[PDB]
């Protein structure tokens, strides 16, 4: 379907459906929401470079500003353009958790404003957040689109290409096979699964990462 990579191939964007899109940076996944009060972002990108050139061209595609971003994680490929949202007045929504483990790491400090389960709505457009447990990261949460089912998996959720768990410094490899449960349990209707990184799949990703921690 539509893709647009700005000059290099540095972004790209690809359009999910009407409202939704995945944004990838150079390999990192999030989701841009096209919503009637502005754009609304499930992650930003990797450092402030790469965030500001993210916004500028979905402001510019999408004729609105972005307004809003959540957080997946405190890791640096998610909490790296936290300095661009706040200085551009643009709300950084996290957990707690995350809020607190980007201050302890140096970073500015998104909102600390997401419970376990925090329903949002930007528009017309609904958003879930949900912390299902340790996985990749202490702190990992992932997003639902209800009005879509549509799970953005963040780095809790492996790629098929993904042939192992990646950086697990930080992981709770035993803890993170409940979380990826609790994801099923919750959501038993997925039509696509949006990964931390690499192609977009469905509920299969789960069990791929399942197998991965066996
Ligand atoms: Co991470």
């Amino acid at each position: 379907k539509t893709v647009i990579k700005n000059e290099t191939g540095t972004i790209s964007i690809s359009q999910l459906n009407k409202n939704v899109w995945v944004h990838t940076e150079l390999p990192s996944n999030g989701l841009v929401l096209n919503t009637s009060k502005g754009l609304v972002l499930v992650d930003s990108s990797w450092d402030d470079k790469l965030t500001k050139e993210l916004i500028e061209m979905v402001e510019k595609k999408f004729q609105k500003r972005v307004t809003d971003v959540i957080i997946t994680h405190a890791h640096a490929d998610r909490i790296g353009g936290i300095k661009t949202l706040k200085e551009r007045g643009i709300k950084a929504h996290s957990t707690a958790l995350t809020a607190e483990l980007a201050k302890k790491n140096g970073y500015e400090e998104p909102l600390g404003d997401l419970q376990t389960v925090t329903n949002l709505k930007f528009g017309n457009m609904k958003v879930e957040t949900f912390y299902p447990g340790k996985g990749h990261t202490e702190d990992n949460i992932v997003v639902w689109l209800p009005q879509y089912n549509i799970l953005v998996g963040g780095c809790l959720v492996k790629s098929t290409s993904a042939k192992d768990l990646g950086n697990v410094a930080d992981a709770y490899v035993n803890e993170w096979s409940t979380s990826i449960e609790n994801v099923l349990k919750r959501y038993r209707n997925i039509n696509a699964v949006v990964p931390g990184h690499g192609e977009v799949g469905d509920k299969g990703l789960l069990l791929h990462t399942l197998d991965l921690l066996k």
